[PDB]
């Protein structure tokens, strides 16, 4: 029972699996040593227990939002907790922190017919979360401790450039919170070169945290272009739990009155992406956070300038059509009449998905497009060709995007 | 050309058409006379037509509507009007403004192959309008005329009662900006019988209109239940372009935290309603409009009393899920996935057909409902069998609605 | 037990599981006590569970369905010489069905504390207790009238002015000593006899969404008529309730649209098949399960067409044309007709109406005999568009008669049950 | 505008164009020479098209079809009649009635190049009245209007010698049997290998108004039900049913027993595109009628009996012959639609009628009880009683 | 466990059970006697169970299949063997096999009611092999590995003819000619109607081996097609080749033009429940260069002439014979498919093959240019030296 209380078994319980089970395969490799199947069946390496019930992984690292949500239940339910051993056992591809010192094709075939291994056929149990935790690492090219609540989505290097830099010389301050910059290379930065010419070959979403004392900074993602990995790099940023994520992105603008530069907030959304289909239909509504609707709004009209509801000219709210065809303008006959009767405003590739996801997730989550680009009134061209309207506004619209999350901190 | 100018010319050719072919008809009637082929290929009796383009009708009812648009394009874009007259003749059915003084079989066959008639096979042309004022008189039980911009949608005859009480009072108090009560029966009111006997039987959508000088006052539908006939009621008050339409009804709670009496902001919309399918397809989504979502839970602020965000115990905002099906219950087991995924709040039989409608016809739309049963919960009942709770909370709710027309028509 | 003490039993039983959770509410309103787990889990407020052979099944107002269970029991009972069972059973009666209509409602010492001790309803013959309980308790709130006066033979119509008809006829007919007809059991709680004075007033339609009208015969075997709104929803939820009271046949008496050039306003439709486009059934039957005409029914709907009528051969030919109805759930249909316009040519649609396949779809699926009679009252595709009640002589005048035809195949069909 | 000649006038354009076509292409094969292209615009090939607008071809057969119809337009709203050229000309293909070309591809090449080619109106009905002949063994001048449909050879069989029982009998009305392959058989002479010759063969009883029955041999699956019904309707038959063996559904029913269809669970898919399967197909009251008379008669049941071995629900038409490997799918449907018997023509035979203006119906035998695991000649007369009962009230 | 006793150890599993099944039902229907009830319990009716875990049947025929199956798993990873009794039932309408019963549903309503009835596995093969020679005119016993698919005629006759010029001469490895309609035809011997007798007739030229061509002649549509192929399925062949006529969509191709598949556009219908249009259905490498190779040999073509007369590509598949008349719908899915010919069994073979793991593939012959308005023994002959070499290479 009790909260300080169960914290610790659990770490007791998890780490004592780990190294067991670390342990016999150690014993396996240059030996051949079979681990004890009585032992085994009860539990030499199996994932904590814990209920009020759910297993758990890395208790350490979860221990803060495990004791937030313990107490907070002991202390107005009085309820009791039995942390235990599990009846799953951890796939040992986990417990090899880091990397791999490979054996050969027989040796391989052993672990796999003799050790617990990955299993498909089986919220967020531990298999999942662990699952989640090694990839992001991966994806990401940082640390999973380093990941601060708040996380921003981009899809412009660009943006990640005016982050690092910011966030350097906010290290700097000392009337900063920021403390650190946890960068996609695996380097740390406090009180020049953060960026490196290897991360985006190596890591397919580099992320960069600006990291605080209490935890409570700000991370950027550069998920790259398309529904797909989008929905990817969502699947495992849920693990941890983030307070909201938004998407600070380019778009197409589809209306006349829009310019070049302007912003789009999103209201609702027209699911072409696909790739969420199965798993949430296109019938099931995506509708907007009023809280993340108002920080976006408000951050738009205090970084802008327009004064009062001046913001209606360079600010419009509408639905977002988010595709998985960027070049969707080779069919924009077809496209016509979708983008007609959802009365949309502007089109890109990542939001929806973003969106839906932090929907099923129960992840707070916002959209807000610049607009980089107008395929129905001429006016033709992309991020990246000189568009001294769109650039000449990325440091605005990122600052937007960490007004808004200072809002959203504030509450 | 010019803004009093050809508003008047409308009236002239308008009324010239319709007397022309009231004449043209008597003429037939006992006498057999043939309308002149040439005079009528020249616009014996042809709608009004009007460019900058399209038809209109009894221009003298959209009169001020017409000149608030039609002088808000002249002084700011120096544009010519020509109105004349256009290829479409006026369908006699309309010109027989009251009543139809019918003939034998032979005399009507006659009216036919020789006058114009609908035309199914053919925004808001001068057509579809006065399709849908013909209409709404017959659904409604009252004028045309005296439908105010502000509409309120009930589902309980208890609603109507109460507002045609506090109409009356209103109308008393010379401090009250109305002055009339327009009853579904076709009774004037001004300063014990304004409800009728007689009106729910002879129309079934009766309306009420609580009418002002500057005619900006409240007017009350009880479109009653279904999904089927509040898509009926929307397709024809579009044509008065109203300002807002309120759904105010009682629907099911879905949460257990749920109390009979809370009420329900909807945020977005489960489309299992059907009837709007094919115009209007279950995958494009239908917002929330931040102005009414405000009106709305700024008025039960208001009247409620819950202090700040205390109304977060008793007003929950969420999706909702609109049905063709009253007997869901029968087959919740189907159901329960899709009001998972949805994260239903609430489950009514109008909403989304409102909101749709509202949406399609660009006329400003929320929902406002009062959570008078659990059916998942046990605590089963709905309205009309005694819940001290719901009906203990009707007043309440309506007046709900009448703040947010109030908060709404202040801006 | 024999069959009718199979039924002394249900009811003494049901009355007695009643009456105990009326009172333990009661008990519960006051001194805030409640009852023993023990008591009820031996079945304090239990519905009666009724077993033959081995089929069982939960039964609820027994005395109210006595003549049917007698009826299917007898059956068994004598012909396969089978043994009855009749006793408590594992399900209790949730409290919202003993409290009747209205009642004392207070405060949350009440609505939420009701739910948390006593028995509600959980979601998750033909229909057992709890699904018959939860219909009666709503036929009451939509038709203004007793469940005990529904007749089994059913009428539907979608206009009030059938319902004026139907009044006059059964007011004169209670009134003539010799015929079957002695009481008019109308929406609202009246009741008229020839013992009764001012037969004229026999607001319902503000209190009830689908008022009805009974003329009840001393056996049971008279005529009710139900006044369905317009729309398919409507339509889908009466029967649903309907449905348990096990009706002998329904018939569904109203106006639509014809859509053949030929057609006169006036003209009959008497349907052989249903285009349905009203989707508030797809789920439960999809539109590709054909739903067929009863001959017998057919056959009664188009000799009562003929007799009541007086038409001969060629006028028959020509004014009572029978083919496929098209029943949507869209009432402006018309603002899209190039979309319907195919539909219609493939299903050689007659006519359009707005609940017709429905009921014949719950019909179908209830295995309540069903069959459709409609009268044309205007002509959308052919210059004339008419909203039920606007000036249409033609039409008010065919009222009457397709009213009796209606009656008159009911007639026919009650008088072949043998 | 005369309801008679005009039929007459049509029918001279006919051959006025068919003599033009083969002589034209008669040239071709031997002089090489081709047809005047400004002769052909003339509308020297074209067809005798009408208006009351639609064009004609072989108004001989067609006479008594086409002079009963136009008369009914005159006699009751006296509309005008006109018949001159159209814009069509006729396939070469469908030309080659009266001799037998042998050439090839490439002795062809021209026919294709120069003479007009094929790239209910009249390039209709010609595509169906060519193919009729060869999926059966007969010409389309002995097709009665009264259709029986079988997938049984014992039917045939059982059929062509009841029929010569007719044909010698001075007192019936049936004078000769058309049968499958050219073969003429008449009162006048004595008593095989169509099988093989041909996808579905056909049997006519003719009679001297032409009114006789008319017995085909379909194959198995809806695809030549679907197939042979394209082309059968161009002779706008008065009424075709199907007489086919059912597997049985229903514990109650015994081999043998007879299914009438009232409904169809249309699985035979191929109707679906042209007629979406959500499209009701109703059963036509006269027809089951018939068919259920002609069973209490040929049966000896006194008018409830028939009620024992007589069957009227919903048919299933399925294209899977095999649907037995995958009841646990079917199941469902089959229970929702209170489903009765099983075969692969019914619906289709049914669907097809619907769409042609064809009364149709079936009268199913059961000949199999696949979820229980367990007669003809009258299966036939039943139908032979239905078709001269509707004759009769005709 | 000794892979070769045991398939004679489930052989005598087999008489054990058909032998009692028979001996119990001939006394029901004399003696009137019913099984004992804990006979059958105890094994008395049920098949020969497997382990190494399912039942088989008919262990006779399917003894080299079976022995050459099981040492793969002995000789190769040592399996254990197990062969017992199993909880199955035998129905007692595949026991008929060796007598012939002439009673009635009552004088059956016993035999369902008292005796097991049918309510790959064991009695999925069972099912088959029944069928199997009902719908041919020949028994399971004679049926080759090597079979050729047709719908027409003309290519029996041309294959039967072909066959006896092989099964006289000594020097050719075929021996005799299994015919439809339990025919057998020998050396010494000398040379119908099956016809009309059977639904899908089938000729088998035996071997020594038994390593002969097999040729059955299927109906038309995929109906027929999918039903053939579920019971031969059964027999476990080598490869079975779909060759008919089809039209040709191409203008370039000319009639008497061969197609060969290289994908299929599924119309057919038939197959989508149990495989979805989605699937793909792919080409076999081997046969496709067997085909490709036969054709060049037997036409003539140095290896490059063969190209102007032999196409690859996309051969759509219908269950409407008369697309034709709706071709407007179909062109865009030809087009998109970039379609090359059209059949009504092809793809449907093609499938039936790819879910049976049995080699598939189709030559097709052009008979009719539908689109532009415009041989046989060497058709034949091609479809031969295929399956001759894909028996080489074997």
């Amino acid at each position: 029972l009790t909260p300080e209380q169960a914290l610790d078994r659990l770490e007791e319980l998890y780490e004592q699996s780990v190294n067991a089970l670390r342990e016999a395969i150690a014993d396996y490799v240059d030996n051949g040593t079979l681990p004890d199947p009585h032992a085994r069946l009860n539990g030499l390496f199996v994932y904590p227990s814990l209920s009020v019930t759910t297993t758990v992984t890395r208790p350490a690292l979860f221990r803060a939002y495990l004791l937030e949500q313990l107490n907070l239940v002991y202390h107005d339910y009085g309820a009791h907790i039995a942390v235990e051993a599990s009846h799953h056992e951890i796939p040992y591809p986990y417990v090899i922190d880091g990397s791999a010192l490979t054996l050969d094709r027989s040796m391989s075939a052993g672990l796999t017919r003799h050790f617990p291994t990955t299993e498909l056929a089986q919220h967020f149990d531990a298999r999942r979360v662990d699952f989640s935790l090694a990839r992001l690492r991966h994806y990401t090219g940082t640390p999973v401790e380093h990941f601060q609540p708040f996380v921003l989505f981009t899809n412009y290097t660009r943006y990640v450039d005016e982050f690092v830099r910011w966030g350097c010389s906010q290290i700097l301050d000392p009337d900063s919170p920021y403390i650190a910059l946890s960068c996609a290379g695996g380097i740390w930065i406090t009180a020049e070169e953060a960026i490196s010419d290897l991360a985006w070959k190596k890591h397919q979403m580099p992320a960069w945290h600006l990291v605080t004392a209490d935890g409570q900074g700000i991370t950027l993602v550069n998920i790259g272009v398309g529904p797909s990995n989008a929905k990817t790099i969502c699947d495992h940023l849920a693990v941890l739990r983030p307070d909201v994520w938004l998407m600070i992105g380019h778009c197409g603008g589809l209306r006349e009155s829009q310019a070049i530069g302007d912003y789009v907030l999103a209201h609702a959304y027209l699911r072409d992406d696909h790739v969420l289909d199965a798993v949430l239909p296109p019938d099931i509504p995506i509708p907007s956070i009023a809280e993340v609707q108002r920080a976006l709004y408000d951050a738009t009209k205090a970084v802008s300038g327009m004064p009062g509801e001046e913001v209606k000219q360079r600010l419009r709210t509408g639905t977002v059509v988010t595709t998985d065809d960027r070049n969707w303008e080779l069919r924009y006959s077809a496209s016509a009449l979708r983008f007609n009767l959802s009365r949309a405003v502007a089109i890109d590739m990542e939001s929806a998905t973003i969106a839906a996801q932090g929907y099923r997730f129960r992840v707070p989550y916002g959209t807000l497009l610049c607009v980089s680009d107008k395929p129905l009134h001429g006016e033709i061209k992309l991020p990246g060709q000189a568009n001294r309207f769109y650039e000449g506004a990325i440091s605005e619209h990122l600052q937007i995007g960490i007004r808004a999350i200072d809002l959203l901190r504030a509450e």
